[PDB]
């Protein structure tokens, strides 16, 4: 165990991290996550997520967690409909997939993760703000919270990550998409005829370089994404004012049938944010102070065009902690170095998937 007489600390406690922590604490590592948010019950604003066999559940099934993962989760059929309202078709759930893939909110999933893991694993209200290699462990800085040492930093924490420079000078670069997000309480009340569009299914959409996707049902609430190419005078839309938010979609959806504009009116808050990417371009720092490394969004945060998200972070989470549990290195950086080397593969892979995903959706006839 390269481990044996030494701490990890994880940043961020999002599904990968805790993930991370779960596959080291079940080898005897000794791990905290540092997390952001001020206690397990902050909601965790976003979609459903979904787990793929052979990469998010392969981590889940080593962690002990699959069959929980799939009590949780829910299967969800496809509408693909035209702006007029027109299922142009319906793609259900056949008994033989319902394990594929089934949506599981975000909250459910984190709670799942934090429940199996030894109590204070995760400490809350702690906002890594500075990292700073000593003689053997890292000095961590947590804003207005006393600072923490480890052998090994792992970092979990996003991919607006803000303290990757010992790791890479890469930044983080708009792709040229834009996702306007929003939930909706009661869709069966708030938007009766765009809920009965969906029909229980996930719903998507495509006109006129306006992409509409909504998932009906994440824990009784409707959520809705809708994507576009980054207007040109862009900024000009502020989304701490719902009503200019509503200016700009309804003028985009002018197009759209009553029932989708019935939804950006219902709506009381829309979250807007720019694309992004986290280019695995150049190879990474290979002279580092101390063993520190990074996961999930924070490696190779990429366009949600293809589920690959979670999935590529869960696998990584599964190849750190394989090589940090087994004696089959010399040393941490070792171990560290070998993981990083796959997830380049494979990471690369899927960011290539999601650009052009991304890419094939936004051009003048994109059809699902
Ligand atoms: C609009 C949108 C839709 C998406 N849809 C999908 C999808 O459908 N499927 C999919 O696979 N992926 C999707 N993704 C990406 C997916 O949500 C992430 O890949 C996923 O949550 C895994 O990321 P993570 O654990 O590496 O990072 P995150 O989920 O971002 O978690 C990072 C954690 O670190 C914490 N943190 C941040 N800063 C600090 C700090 N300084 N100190 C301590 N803690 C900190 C945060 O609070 C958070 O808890 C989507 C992304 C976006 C933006
Ligand atoms: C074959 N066996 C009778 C059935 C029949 C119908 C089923 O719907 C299922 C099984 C087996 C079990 C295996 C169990 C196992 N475990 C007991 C939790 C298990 O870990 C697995 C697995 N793939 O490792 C499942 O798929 C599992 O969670 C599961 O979803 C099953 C499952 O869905
Ligand atoms: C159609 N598009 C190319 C694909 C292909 C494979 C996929 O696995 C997926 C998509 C679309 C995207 C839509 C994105 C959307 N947004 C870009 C974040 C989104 O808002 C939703 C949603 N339900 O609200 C998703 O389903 C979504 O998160 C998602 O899960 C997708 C997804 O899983």
């Amino acid at each position: 165990n390269l481990l044996s007489d030494k701490n990890v600390a994880i940043i961020g406690g999002g599904p990968v991290g805790l993930t991370m922590a779960k596959l080291l604490q079940q080898n005897g590592i000794d791990v905290s996550v540092y997390e952001r948010d001020n206690d397990r019950e902050a909601r965790i604003f976003g979609g459903t997520l979904d787990l793929h066999k052979g990469s998010g559940q392969e981590a889940m099934k080593k962690a002990g967690l699959l069959q929980t993962y799939y009590d949780l989760a829910l299967p969800m059929g496809v509408n693909i409909a035209d702006e007029k309202g027109n299922i142009l078709s319906t793609k259900n759930v056949k008994p033989e997939n319902r394990f594929d893939n089934p949506e599981i909110n975000r909250n459910d999933l984190r709670a799942i993760l934090l429940n199996s893991l030894e109590n204070d694993t995760v400490i809350w209200d702690r906002k890594l703000v500075m990292l700073e290699p000593g003689k053997k462990k890292w000095t961590l800085t947590f804003e207005n919270k006393p600072s923490e040492t480890a052998d090994l930093v792992i970092l979990a924490n996003g991919g607006m990550s803000k303290v990757r420079k010992f790791v890479t000078d890469t930044e983080v670069e708009e792709t040229g998409t834009f996702n306007i997000q929003a939930d909706i309480h009661q869709p069966e009340i708030n938007c009766p005829g765009f809920f009965q569009l969906c029909n229980g299914n996930r719903l998507m959409a495509s006109h006129q370089g306006n992409l509409l996707f909504a998932n009906p049902n994440n824990n009784g609430a409707l959520h809705f994404g809708i994507s576009f190419k980054t207007p040109d005078e862009w900024t000009q839309v502020d989304f701490q004012n719902r009503n200019s938010v509503v200016d700009f979609l309804l003028k985009e959806f002018s197009d759209w049938d009553e029932r989708y504009k019935e939804l950006i009116h219902t709506t009381l808050s829309f979250v807007g944010l720019a694309t992004r990417i986290f280019p695995l371009e150049k190879p990474w720092k290979s002279k580092r102070p101390l063993p520190i490394t990074m996961i999930g969004d924070a490696a190779h945060l990429m366009p949600p065009f293809a589920g690959q998200g979670v999935n590529s972070g869960l696998v990584d989470a599964l190849i750190l902690s394989d090589n940090l549990a087994d004696g089959k290195f010399n040393s941490i950086e070792e171990a560290v170095k070998n993981y990083e080397q796959q997830m380049f593969i494979y990471g690369k892979e899927a960011q290539e998937e999601s650009t052009q995903n991304e890419i094939e959706m936004f051009k003048p006839d994109f059809t699902f």
